[PDB]
């Protein structure tokens, strides 16, 4: 309690000495509350005019148009302590999992140099405004690094002064760039050195890319066993227990010297004890604390979610296979059985899973897994939209399994070769491409963001008639040499000025380990579409009068956008499609 968080609390007390008051009408039940102080401030979604002018039929589709318009009483809930048997299962599994992940890796600190480079090419590290304008400026000023230095030496002393969260089924905890640096220095290696790659972790998909995920699910489907299970957790980040945070901290057992000490401080002082500031309209700032739940940087959150999800799913697999009988208590001989299972078949059981943070697909040895719920429920990983003790429903076909907001189609090229392609409802794709975030977008910057969406569609969603046509239209409407951009940056092969046919050949043929025949594709007409009925099932407007008029008159839409942008060098990509090729 207050000995680890007090210093942080004390410091804030003073910067607002004119405003401090222990409010008696505070709305917190599960968060420990400390005090309040005076503020008065808040980021709505803006429309991308380039993409909207080239997607006119979707102007009358509410599922698209409603996306651009516009629970914190789930952050304020509590998880129960798991039973002794559960805690033992988790500790044995976590110990074994860090050793496996460590066999072909070496923990190490990330550098000021590495951090500086990340900030100087716009990765969302969730920082705040103050003393310097942007992150770009703070990193070049040596005063910052003295602030970082002061904190760094405070952490080696086992104490914290400035590592405080700012709150804003989503909840994002921004920190000041300094606290973010120290998190990255100690734990950045998990992402920077690919601990959750499929090669390293067997269950993981870190860095794999949307073009690989379907091939990975088809490889899991080839294993002998039961249905494919894809159970979503209800508010995963809020169900992370203090026992979870303690098993995650065991990565420090593989560290040495300074690194070990810096990493122990991040886990102890910032993850297993937290200090947060929250906007309350009644407008004040509330200084609240709690020991459990996930509140880390988004990138460390991804890696530790993947770890604890891999652990939870191996234990659910152990329950289905009868490795242990009850979660109340692991006997002496059950412990040795669990250890022996892990050593004997643990790596095989990891390969039966695809795990992306809180998102999983599991192909267990058989369907006993469906009704193996005691460990999963007692660890607090309660399933979404199903009653606590109702057996999971599994999927019989890998092409129907949801994963990372997609499903996957098997698509045969006219030349016999097999593509496994990513897909989702087309209203979701079009609605997202019509949205920008933040202020001060020039017309050129708005055009370059539209071009980023268009090139992603050409590479990932070429098989959707409407998206291949709209992607060609946007790329024809934006000057040929203008560089695609984003403001928060899977593997993004579409972020390039290289010709998209050359990039398609590299991704889907040359570098595709599931494609034996490396014969290059010479034109977009060799690249197939879904069946027309399947395209309609997944949200295509093919067949509607609105869509026919849009396609027939597309040059008029392209020319409207070219007229707004002005007298620039453009390329016509529409003749890459059979119907515009005369
Ligand atoms: C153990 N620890 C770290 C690494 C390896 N093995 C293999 C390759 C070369 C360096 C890095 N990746
Ligand atoms: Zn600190
Ligand atoms: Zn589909």
């Amino acid at each position: 309690n207050l000995d680890i968080i007090g210093k942080r609390i004390e410091k804030i007390k003073q910067e607002h000495e004119t405003s401090w008051h222990y409010d008696q009408d505070h709305p917190y039940k599960t968060w420990a509350y400390h005090g309040s102080y005076e503020t008065k401030q808040t980021a709505s979604s803006m429309v991308n005019g380039v993409v909207r002018l080239l997607t006119k039929p979707w102007d009358i589709i509410p599922m698209v148009t409603q996306m651009a318009m516009t629970f914190k009483e789930k952050v304020d809930t509590r998880t129960q302590e798991p039973k002794e048997g559960t805690k033992k299962l988790m500790k044995i599994t976590a110990e074994w999992l860090w050793k496996e992940l460590g066999k072909k890796k070496t923990p190490r600190m990330c550098t000021r140099e590495e951090f500086t480079r990340k900030v100087r090419s716009n990765a969302a590290l969730g920082a705040i405004f103050n003393k310097w304008k942007s992150a770009r400026e703070a990193v070049e000023d040596s005063g910052f690094w003295e602030l970082v230095d002061k904190e760094r030496n405070l952490h080696l002393e086992g104490k914290c002064e400035t590592c405080v969260y700012n709150m804003m089924s989503r909840a994002i905890w921004y920190m000041w760039l300094g606290a973010r640096f120290l998190e990255f220095e100690a734990l950045g290696f998990l992402n920077e050195d690919h601990w959750f790659s499929r090669e390293n972790s067997l269950s993981g998909v870190e860095g794999e890319g949307l073009h690989k995920l379907g091939y990975i699910l088809r490889d899991v489907s080839k294993k002998e066993g039961g249905a494919m299970y894809a159970d979503d957790t209800a508010g995963w980040d809020t169900r992370i227990t203090l026992e979870d945070l303690k098993n995650e901290e065991m990565v420090t057992n593989h560290m040495e010297g300074e690194h070990k000490k810096l990493a122990e401080a991040i886990f102890k002082l910032t993850y297993q004890n937290k200090v947060v500031r929250v906007q309350r309209p009644t407008t004040v700032m509330d200084i609240i604390s709690r020991r459990d739940q996930r509140g880390s940087g988004q990138v460390v959150t991804y890696g530790l979610n993947t770890f604890t999800n891999m652990e939870a799913q191996l234990i659910r697999q152990m329950e289905g296979e009868g490795v242990f009988k009850s979660i109340q208590h692991l006997t002496v001989t059950e412990e040795i059985a669990v250890k022996n299972w892990l050593v004997r078949v643990g790596r095989e059981r990891l390969s039966r899973m695809a795990i992306s943070g809180d998102d999983c697909v599991v192909k267990p040895l058989d369907d006993r897994f469906a009704s193996a719920l005691t460990a999963l429920n007692d660890m607090g990983k309660v399933r979404k939209d199903i009653q606590q003790w109702e057996p999971s429903r599994g999927w019989n076909d890998w092409t129907q399994v949801p994963f990372c907001s997609h499903h996957f189609h098997e698509l045969i090229m006219k030349d016999g070769r097999v593509l496994v392609v990513p897909c989702r409802n087309q209203d979701e794709l079009i609605g997202r491409a019509r949205i920008s975030q933040g202020a001060g977008w020039s017309l050129r910057e708005t055009a370059c963001l539209g071009k980023s969406y268009a090139q992603m569609w050409s590479l990932m969603y070429f098989h959707r008639r409407d998206l291949r046509l709209a992607a060609n239209a946007i790329c024809s409407a934006v000057p040929s040499h203008w560089v695609p951009t984003s403001r928060t940056t899977a593997t993004h092969e579409w972020m390039t000025t290289e010709d998209m046919l050359t990039v398609w050949n590299r991704v889907w043929i040359q570098e595709n380990p599931w494609m034996e025949d490396k014969t290059p594709v010479e034109s977009w007409e060799e690249i197939p579409y879904l069946g027309k009925r399947e395209d309609q099932w997944c949200g295509s407007l093919i067949g509607l009068t609105s869509r026919a008029t849009w396609a027939k008159n597309i040059q008029t839409a392209i020319n409207q956008v070219r007229s707004l942008i002005g007298n620039e060098e453009y390329t016509d990509y529409m003749p890459s499609m059979k119907r515009f090729r005369r």
